[PDB]
């Protein structure tokens, strides 16, 4: 039984036959669903991931059963049988980055899968040489607000030793200092890194919005700390179009969202750190970062602001204050000439995405929690959409905090 | 750690395990291999056991498991199903199934209510005339004048050959679907297909928005009936909103009584096809489905146009406001027609209390997280941010298949 997918807008019916593709399980069983849970609840191995990956490669560039293709594999397992390990060419990694994208199910910003620009960093051997890659990757992504898709794949782990890893979770993140009082000032999502990086030697500020330095570590090495150049960072203050008070909060975000935490799979070999970025989609900033009650908790003092009755969950306080903040953010972006895409864009090219997978591939791996914007769901087409979730490799993947 | 699942809540920090799944005795349509949780609608020997595990449940609930009275009732059971091929519930193992049910079904976010369920037993009901006279009485028990009160019909069970009773409409009151000319509905696009039924079985339709429809009641092996509801058991709420005076220009309005009707409730292997229960209104199914989906009445470009918003660029998040204040709508006329309602806020926060009383009287709850959340404001109502297991347990409120 392969799944009918049903849109409930349209009436109309696709099959998903990709997901007989799926090599690994997800978190769900016939006696009960956990698709609502955020984390996860040898050499024959590694073999037949790597053959598999080559043939994913030779069949991408329409050279299946090819000379070419025939002999990659012989190299992929001489190397295997030799070694327990083998490596990868630089146009197979390119492919494989696209792929993992393509293949991640929260992934929203999917339509963009073929446009990446990828930084091969595997010659790297010190956190100084990680710094100086991270750097550059900022630069071209951000490219002064015309934001570019871009990812750096550090080197892969290896039996021996330790792994390159970079410590933060983004490489923009503002800092979350802990009162004694148990309240925090910033970011309390970044409490523990911000210890952390006292602890290396950061001298911290005492502001809403510091930005971190980066801990970077290469193999069985301590961290190390690299401050940010401010005009590497591109940030930009949050005002209202019509609300003038707004600009008072003091709010701003940062422009370039790159994930630094997260392992790259391809073929079964595993980069613990390809820090990869793109562009936000407004909820991610206006809803999650500001509104959340455990992040900067923005709704009551904007509420207040907006002369809203508080007293009452029926006045619909905390929606009108949170689509307000919203707008502020998208206003905010397309005035500072950054890039930014709302979430009804967003839903609607992740639709045509749906559409194009299914043509190309029978189907598309999607976790509708995720691809759901956090306000105004049944406004947008994805709420309306059956979707299937399931891991296909290349994949990005999870991987345990190394402190 | 516990052999169990392990659930989350990303706000607080907090931690449960579900240990209430493993008496799902059901399987739901999801596989290791892939996740099918977004997907809407996805006897003999096997008769008694189902019929034992609620027995078994019913005595458990009373505190006498393992009594003298709880064998007997086994026994008993047993002989019923032996000699006739099925059995019948006594009224209060009846009462205790339908609550049970409620209690279960996991896309229900009123649950923190239901305990307080009116439990009206028609299983002696032997016509469609008198399934009406039952059908009015529990709209006048629940309606109270706009002051809900929670109630369930329970109507006779499937039985063996004989044909099922069934309510053929999907809740007691639906607004008619006129399919026009140009291809475009008047009224409810849901309620094409019943609108029509109800018309190829001799009702002369009307041509409003807002045209309420008869019911169309089905007794043992009998063609459908059809029953006009008295326009004064049905009461409805003209909408207005608190500060923009020209809402209640737009002649806009919604029913009180949410009671849906097209549902089998399913208790120890007993299947009740014709069992219309009904509680209140979260505010959202009204003014964010029902009125903004574009294939409903689809208002949203008209409030728009009327607050004067940008429509022509998605960026304006003209669809966001619009639908937050046909919300506030809802709310501020329910409120004033003193008809009971409840807000997406509020009733979150007491789904939230509904876990925490679950999680220590049974150990976990069933929950379907894409439909706990509500449809506007996702992330700001504290169950978006709550991991969720579902699963199945009887006794059950499930789909079946249309009459015709
Ligand atoms: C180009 C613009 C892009 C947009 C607008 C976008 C949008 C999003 C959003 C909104 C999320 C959910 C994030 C959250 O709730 O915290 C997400 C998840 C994700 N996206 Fe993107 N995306 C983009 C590009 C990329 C790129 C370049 C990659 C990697 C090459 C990527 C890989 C991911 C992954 C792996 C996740 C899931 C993270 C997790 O499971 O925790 N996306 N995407
Ligand atoms: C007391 C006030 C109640 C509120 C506010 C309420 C709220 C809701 C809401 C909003 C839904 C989702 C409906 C949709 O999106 O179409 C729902 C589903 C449901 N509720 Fe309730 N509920 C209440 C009482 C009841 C009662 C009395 C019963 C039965 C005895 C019930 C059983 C159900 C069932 C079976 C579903 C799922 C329908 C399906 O799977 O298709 N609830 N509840
Ligand atoms: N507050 C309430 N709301 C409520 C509670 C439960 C149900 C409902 C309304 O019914 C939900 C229904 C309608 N969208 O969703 C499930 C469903 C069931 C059956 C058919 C559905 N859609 C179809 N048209 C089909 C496609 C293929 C076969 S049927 C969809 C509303 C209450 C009602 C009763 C007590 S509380
Ligand atoms: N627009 C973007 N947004 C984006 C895309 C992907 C991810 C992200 C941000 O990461 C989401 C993260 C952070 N909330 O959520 C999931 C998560 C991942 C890993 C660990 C998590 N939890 C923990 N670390 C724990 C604390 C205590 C025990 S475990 C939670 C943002 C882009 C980023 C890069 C390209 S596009
Ligand atoms: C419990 C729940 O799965 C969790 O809050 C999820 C829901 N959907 C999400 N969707 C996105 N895009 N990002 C998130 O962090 C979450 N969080
Ligand atoms: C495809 C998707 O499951 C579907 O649109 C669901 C999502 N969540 C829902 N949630 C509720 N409460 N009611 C619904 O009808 C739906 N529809
Ligand atoms: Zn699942």
């Amino acid at each position: 039984k392969f799944p009918r997918v049903k849109n409930w807008e349209l009436g109309s019916i696709t099959y998903d036959t990709l997901c007989a593709q799926s090599q690994q399980d997800g978190p769900c069983t016939p006696r009960r669903c956990l698709g609502s849970l955020v984390l996860p609840r040898p050499a024959e191995q590694l073999l037949s991931q790597a053959r598999d990956f080559i043939n994913q490669y030779y069949s991408s560039i329409k050279r299946s059963g090819s000379q070419a293709h025939e002999e990659r594999l012989q190299e992929v397992e001489a190397e295997v049988a030799s070694t327990g390990t083998y490596h990868l060419r630089e146009s197979e990694l390119v492919f494989g980055a696209k792929q993992a994208w393509r293949n991640a199910p929260r992934c929203v910003g999917r339509i963009q899968w073929g446009k990446l620009q990828v930084f091969d960093a595997r010659d790297c051997s010190s956190a100084q040489e990680m710094f100086t890659y991270i750097c550059n990757h900022i630069k071209y992504a951000t490219n002064r607000g015309n934001l570019r898709s871009a990812i750096t794949v550090f080197p892969q782990r290896a039996p021996g030793r330790g792994d390159f890893r970079i410590w933060n979770s983004q490489l923009v993140r503002y800092a979350g200092y802990r009162q004694q009082d148990g309240s925090v000032r910033g970011d309390p999502a970044n409490v523990e890194i911000t210890e952390l990086c006292i602890q290396h030697g950061w001298t911290p500020g005492n502001g809403r919005f510091d930005v971190l330095p980066l801990l970077l570590q290469a193999p069985d090495e301590a961290p190390e700390l690299f401050v940010l150049p401010p005009e590497l960072v591109l940030e930009v203050p949050l005002e209202h179009p019509t609300l003038e008070w707004f600009a008072a909060l003091g709010l701003r975000w940062y422009a370039l969202p790159a994930v630094s935490n997260m392992l790259l799979e391809i073929g079964g070999l595993e980069f613990s750190a390809a820090p990869f970025s793109g562009w936000y989609m407004s909820t991610e900033i206006g809803t999650r970062n500001l509104c959340d009650p455990h992040r900067y908790n923005i709704l009551e003092d904007v509420a207040v602001c907006m002369d809203l009755d508080t007293r009452t969950t029926s006045s619909l306080w905390k929606d009108k204050a949170a689509v307000e903040i919203n707008l502020a953010v998208l206003h905010s972006f397309q005035l500072a000439k950054v890039t930014i895409v709302d979430h009804h864009a967003a839903t609607v090219s992740f639709m045509k995405h749906l559409d194009n997978e299914q043509k190309a591939r029978g189907g598309c791996p999607a976790d509708w929690a995720w691809i759901v914007p956090p306000i105004s769901g049944s406004l947008t087409p994805v709420f309306h959409q059956e979707m299937v979730n399931y891991i296909l490799s290349p994949a990005f993947r999870y991987q345990p905090d190394p402190w």
